[PDB]
């Protein structure tokens, strides 16, 4: 049971997709990188969690007539990415960040980094932080049912719950084939 085909078995065919592209752009290989593959699934997975089920009506009033309240940056080839962050900024009179983010919240009018982490959520999230500074809002979250979080109004409490769900499902998943092993090395 390899990782390869852990990845078929749990995640959707466009996850997949856009992570192999990803791996492929910079010029790694999803068969020598199991590891990597597995990371940058969950990753553009969680961007997607949090992407489908949180929308926008004209007032900006949340629901989970509406738009989604995220859009998703990552899982796109960068040249593509950078037109997508420069004109999201730009149409919303914002500074365009020097770093490519993960998602723009259109609610906020603020790019974010999605961070996953093994360890203390915490940690990750200062780390990320000193690279970053104001320029963008940070969503940390860890396998281990915790998670930091930059702002007020960003992910509710249903929201940080689902993604939270979803990354401890995983990592079970992970355990239960022996594959749990491969993350931490
Ligand atoms: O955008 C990301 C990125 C993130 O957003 C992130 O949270 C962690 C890590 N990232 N990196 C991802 C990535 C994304 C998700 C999970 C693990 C990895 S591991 C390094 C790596 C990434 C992409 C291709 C590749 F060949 C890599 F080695 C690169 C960091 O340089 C900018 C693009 N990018
Ligand atoms: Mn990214
Ligand atoms: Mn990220």
């Amino acid at each position: 049971m390899a990782m390869d085909t852990f990845i078929t078995r749990n995640f959707q065919t466009t996850i997949i997709q856009k992570a192999k592209n990803t791996m492929a752009e910079f010029s790694e290989d999803p068969e020598l990188q199991p590891a990597m593959l597995f990371n940058i699934c969950v990753h553009l997975e969680v961007c997607y969690v949090i992407s489908d089920m949180n929308f926008l009506d004209e007032e900006g009033k949340s629901y989970t007539n509406l738009r989604p309240q995220y859009e998703v940056i990552e899982g796109m080839p960068r040249t593509i990415a950078w037109m997508v962050q420069r004109s999201l900024a730009q149409e919303h009179g914002i500074e365009t960040p020097k770093y490519l983010a993960d998602l723009f919240d259109y609610k906020t009018k603020r790019f974010i980094e999605v961070g996953i982490t093994k360890g203390l959520a915490d940690d990750y999230f200062w780390k990320k932080k000193e690279k970053l500074g104001n320029s963008m809002e940070l969503m940390i979250f860890s396998y281990n049912q915790d998670y930091s979080l930059s702002n007020e109004s960003s992910l509710d409490e249903e929201g940080k719950g689902r993604v939270l769900s979803r990354l401890t499902e995983l990592q079970a998943e992970l355990s239960l084939k022996n594959l749990w092993q491969v993350l931490i090395g």
